[PDB]
């Protein structure tokens, strides 16, 4: 397709602004992480269906981090954005996406990091204001595609219905 660049392999990269990174994860764990090394350490974790409240250890920026997670859905996987604002602080959970297609997306735009939230097939976007956002390197731990912001409606379609 001429709309979607990829797939590309798990890697560390500094994406251009105004491009969605469409992520295609497999198993539960850390999907993608990125930081500005100032006041924003961001990551997205993935929870399989049917997970009772439990502590799980995630490797975030080379560190074992214990987070209290759950997924009450029996059919949908759960993407959760995690954020800490100081090097020595705690991660809080934001902007969950309950997903049937198991796809996620992230984008750098207007001094923010955008992601998807809600429940498929009616997902919407959300964002996190990020200092010096151009320095933000990301490490994807799964295969990904690239889609221009101009084609955001198609990205939303993929989030909601799959490829
Ligand atoms: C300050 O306000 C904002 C932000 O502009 O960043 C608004 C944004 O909607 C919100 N997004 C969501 O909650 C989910 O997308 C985000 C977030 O709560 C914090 O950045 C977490 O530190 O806060
Ligand atoms: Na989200």
């Amino acid at each position: 397709g001429s709309l979607l660049d990829g797939p590309y392999q798990p890697t560390t990269f500094n994406p251009p602004t105004s491009y969605w990174i469409l992520l295609a994860p497999t198993v539960e764990g850390v999907v993608i992480q990125g930081t500005n090394n100032i006041d924003r350490w961001l990551a997205t974790i993935l929870i399989e269906p049917n997970v009772q409240t439990t502590n799980r250890i995630y490797n975030l920026f080379g560190q074992q981090v214990t987070l209290s997670v759950e997924n009450t859905s029996q059919t949908q996987w759960k993407f959760i954005d995690v954020s800490k604002t100081t090097p020595t602080g705690n991660y809080t959970q934001h902007g969950s996406l309950f997903s049937t297609p198991k796809l996620y997306a992230v984008m750098k735009f207007s001094g923010r990091i955008y992601t998807y939230n809600g429940t498929t097939p009616n997902a919407t976007t959300g964002y996190y204001s990020t200092t010096n956002y151009d320095t933000v390197n990301m490490t994807s731990f799964c295969d990904f595609y690239i889609i221009p912001r101009n084609q955001e409606e198609k990205c939303t379609e993929y989030i909601n219905h799959g490829l």
